[PDB]
């Protein structure tokens, strides 16, 4: 055992107890205070509580570095990201492409680039479950009508025609066995659903992506996501050009403030003020562990009046943004070159990020968290959302496992007993999840520390040829 | 790396993130209430608290034992404990009695039993710092006129006599180099001192024992205990019949209550609910993690009318207690050897507790602290005291250093830059202790957890004639 390790250990069990005496402490002096003194020591108590919780988790990150725990961690999340491409570019490039089996994607998804850009994730998971080798129509996209290859490598190098002696649409994997090219439709009418589908993570990849990752569901979207996003080689110009004339470098934390149409529609309005309490929350944290010469953060934004309101306000904060290209995220500016470049860019400054703060409401956000998942080992929890947690559209029912009892205090909690299987519709950021006891069929509240995610699996292809 | 010791960290970390949202979600809502609302909202806050700490200090015990560190760390334990008892049995039995060269130390220390225990185990340690045999004068011992072999096993078997052609008083390892008996007075009074006193550590250990051990100055202490304390055989007899009598059994909390003429002199009176109420707290963490059949309690305390009312006020606790011995404590009673077989007993079955509530002022609980580092691997936690934090009488400056700056928020606290050498006072149990800065000569109150431990080494003899 480490020595370093056990020293650590130690110092997080005290700083536990330490902090529970601590709260027991003030609390009990809080019972006797009214109005304006008890405002004065409440805010003081929390002020004392945020270093004396960031201190705990920043021995928790030393935690899982020391003894060549960061190594390690390393060297396995990257064997893993090879051995997945790996295999997609084996399936991707058959031999004979007029014998090959094809499943066909279409990009033009009457929805914005986030969602059009997961259905062809979609798309592509089912075909490797499936043995088909992909073929991506892009033609006509209302972000660049060039197509796909705008931007990005094309999916294959050897087998691009979709050409086949029987064709049909999606009936199934079993009743399709003998149908060399199947056309796909989108998730939301997909009839019948297979198993390759998240949130399920392959058989064979669980126990290792579990070692390693914490949310390995986001990882294996992730490898998708990243062999999808290969650059076109003046694509990877653009970006290095950009990263250097905007100064961007680390510490730097990315900020998404999706607003314009998003209001009102699938999210609502958030000030600056909500999502930079917890930027300068996590600053506060790095501080703890390294030397920060100026706090960055990368903004990203559909509004481009923001960007001067947050640099009055934050005058201790170096905002990197290009704000050209806010406005051409403008909507009647959205559907062009210009601006699917855009997002494009701020969707990889913003992945690239060392921590990411935003709306998960938004398909812009879960993209650069699902990006920063190829980029670093388990990088599952550096992030923070306003109000959903992260989903997949279209995916299987998310679904927790009871691990403490909980009895109602109210009417708005329900209760839980060990094993009762939740159906988790998200967190509220306060200590409460909110969701249905299938057993009971009550949904409510419930404390978000007493379940435990349940890992779903499903018996994917292995595609050991491709070693 | 281990799968489970990864899901535990991980667990561990968001539980202190969920409980980081929990805490400041309710205290906003608080900050809205006055009086009976509030301490009614306040308590409930309280209570979950109380449930949601425990659950993370639970993980953090299965997170200690996985992946082979509970076998590591008792083989570890194990061997550092034979080797050490393996280097004392040499250093105490020579093969020539009359050349040997002796440190006498004399048991009859104007104090109780405890004390005088003390007074033995810090003659102990400088003879084996000095490669000296320690000869331990008995008679007139005022709790059994004949002698420390009444109750307990010679600590030689070949040099007992103290005879030498020369013999002085203390004077120093260097001048006493050449004087085959040095005879040792009270630490109360040694002048010069050595080194090989507590909180020091042998320098050869160090790394072995901070890699297993959370407080290596006590296992140090507790080996010469361990040895000292070798049980004549009737003694022996006695405890394995009292175990079988009393329905001893695990799980139970060793609770110490030390009144009579301790109030006003040495300590304060502490009402039985003050101990009990870390006792249903300390059970309600174990029965997280264990099937708890009943709640045992072994009392030891001087006030023999106590046990009735412990019994009254918690009805559902089972109390392992001989009332006789709590008479035998007595005050006009207490230096007989009758008296002292019963305070032996008490702390032995202290120390084979589970946990220890009590104070540490007194002599009494602090060697049943000691005896219990003996029996597990690192038990140094598994305590709580009353008063007073673990100190060992006579001992140099116990220090700490500042890890974390602290900026005071009234004139009672002291300010601390990292670095700063803090002596240590002691510790409220409320998230402040009480020390002085070394470097500014202020002394006041700091936060617990911006402070570490700064331990001490001392050379000490490695004898290697011993393997
Ligand atoms: C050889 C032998 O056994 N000598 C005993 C002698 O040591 C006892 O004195 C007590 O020693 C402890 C420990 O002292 C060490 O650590 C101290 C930390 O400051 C150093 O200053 C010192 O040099 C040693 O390294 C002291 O803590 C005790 O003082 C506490 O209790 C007395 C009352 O008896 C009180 O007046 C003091 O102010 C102090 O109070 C404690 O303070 C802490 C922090 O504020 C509280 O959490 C705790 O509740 C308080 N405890 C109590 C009991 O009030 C002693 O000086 C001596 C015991 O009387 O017996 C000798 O045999
Ligand atoms: N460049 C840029 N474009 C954005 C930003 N926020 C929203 N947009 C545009 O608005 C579209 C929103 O569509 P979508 O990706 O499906 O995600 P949604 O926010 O959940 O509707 C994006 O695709 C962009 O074209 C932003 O921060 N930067
Ligand atoms: N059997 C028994 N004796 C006790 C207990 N508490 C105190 N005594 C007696 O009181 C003496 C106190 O002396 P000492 O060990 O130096 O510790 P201190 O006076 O509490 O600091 C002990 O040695 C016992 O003889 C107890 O709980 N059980």
């Amino acid at each position: 055992l480490g020595k370093d390790h056990e020293i650590l250990r130690r110092r997080i069990e005290n700083g536990a107890k330490e902090l529970w005496f601590f709260l027991q402490s003030e609390l009990k002096k809080l019972k006797n205070l009214e109005g304006n003194e008890l405002q004065r020591h409440a805010d003081e108590f929390l002020l004392d509580l945020g270093h004396h919780e960031r201190s705990i988790m920043t021995d928790l990150y030393y935690l899982s570095q020391t003894d060549g725990a960061g190594d390690w961690r390393e060297k396995e999340a990257k064997d893993l990201t090879e051995l997945v491409q790996r295999r997609i570019t084996y399936l991707q490039n058959p031999k004979d492409c007029s014998k090959a089996k094809k499943l066909v994607c279409n990009i033009n998804k009457g929805c914005g680039y986030g969602c059009q850009l997961h259905h062809v994730v979609y798309c592509f998971m089912i075909a490797y479950g499936t043995q088909r080798t992909l073929i991506l129509e892009s033609q006509n996209w209302r972000y660049a009508t060039g197509g796909w290859e705008t931007v990005f490598r094309p999916v294959s190098e050897t087998c691009t025609d979709r050409s086949g002696i029987s064709t049909g649409h999606w009936s199934g994997e079993v009743k399709d066995k003998n149908v060399q090219v199947v056309e796909l439709p989108i998730v939301d009418s997909l009839h019948p659903r297979p198993p390759y589908l998240p949130l399920a993570v392959p058989e064979d990849l669980a126990d290792r992506l579990v070692r390693v990752h914490g949310d390995p569901a986001v990882w294996w979207v992730s490898q998708f996501v990243k062999y999808l996003i290969r650059p076109q080689p003046w694509l990877e110009k653009e970006i290095e050009e950009a990263t250097k004339k905007l100064g961007f470098k680390h510490p730097v934390i990315g900020v998404h403030v999706r607003r314009t149409d998003k209001v009102g529609t699938e999210a609502a309005f958030h000030p600056i003020e909500e999502y930079m309490v917890h930027v300068e929350e996590h600053f506060q944290l790095l501080a703890r562990r390294m030397q920060v010469d100026k706090k960055r953060v990368y903004l990203a934004t559909d509004d481009p009046s923001l960007l001067k309101e947050a640099k009055t306000k934050y005058p201790n904060y170096e905002f990197i943004s290009d704000n050209s290209i806010s406005w051409s995220a403008g909507l009647h500016n959205r559907y062009t070159e210009n601006s699917l470049r855009g997002v494009i860019l701020d969707i990889h400054f913003l992945s690239q990020a060392d921590f990411l703060v935003c709306t998960f409401s938004s398909q812009v956000c879960r993209v650069a968290y699902e990006i920063m998942q190829t980029l670093h080992p388990d990088a599952s929890a550096n992030f923070h959302s306003l109000d959903d947690i992260y989903y997949f559209g279209g995916q299987n029912a998310h679904n927790q496992i009871a691990i403490y009892a909980h009895q109602p205090r109210t009417a708005d909690e329900i209760p839980m007993e060990p094993g009762d299987i939740i159906g988790v519709a998200g967190n509220h950021w306060d200590g409460y999840s909110k969701g249905v006891n299938r057993k009971l069929g009550r949904t409510g509240l419930y404390p978000s520390y007493k379940v435990r995610e349940k890992i779903e699996t499903v018996k994917y292809p292995t595609y050991p040829e491709a070693e």
